[PDB]
């Protein structure tokens, strides 16, 4: 897997961003984590988590997996990092999001989050409190 660049447009919520990728707008979708809606509990803290990580990051990068690229949704499906930490990661990490959608071929990073998961479930982080 290779980091390929991308600049912020605009802030959507806990697991969705909209980044400019190969001069194109585009709305990506965060691999392999699930974070609860703004309408639901921790929902707000998860955007305002992934919004503030992503506009103070001098550098985001984009990562596609081996599988689909695009959801059925029109979205970029990615692993997102902001000066070369991983937003999908660091949302689980904090238990602000959960692993989820784990779909074969779009996989790699699957234990490294679960390891991440495995210690905010252990702390009773956010969402495990
Ligand atoms: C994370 C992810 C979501 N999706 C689709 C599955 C879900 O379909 P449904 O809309 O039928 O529930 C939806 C969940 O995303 P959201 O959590 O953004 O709603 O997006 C994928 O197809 N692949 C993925 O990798
Ligand atoms: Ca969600």
């Amino acid at each position: 897997l290779h980091k390929e660049p991308a600049t912020l447009i605009k802030a959507i919520d806990g697991d969705t961003t909209k980044l400019m990728y190969k001069g194109q707008p585009m709305t990506f979708r965060l691999l392999l984590v699930d974070t609860p809606e703004f309408n639901e509990k921790y929902g707000p803290e998860a955007s305002a988590f992934t919004k503030k990580m992503v506009e103070n990051a001098k550098k985001i990068e984009v990562e596609f997996d081996k599988g689909q690229r695009t959801d059925k949704y029109g979205r970029g499906l990615a692993y997102i990092y902001a000066d070369g930490k991983m937003v999908n990661e660091a949302l689980v990490r904090q238990g602000l999001a959960k692993v989820a959608y784990v779909y074969k071929g779009n996989n790699t990073h699957e234990q490294l989050l679960r390891k991440a998961e495995a210690q905010a479930k252990k702390e009773k982080l956010n969402i495990w409190s």
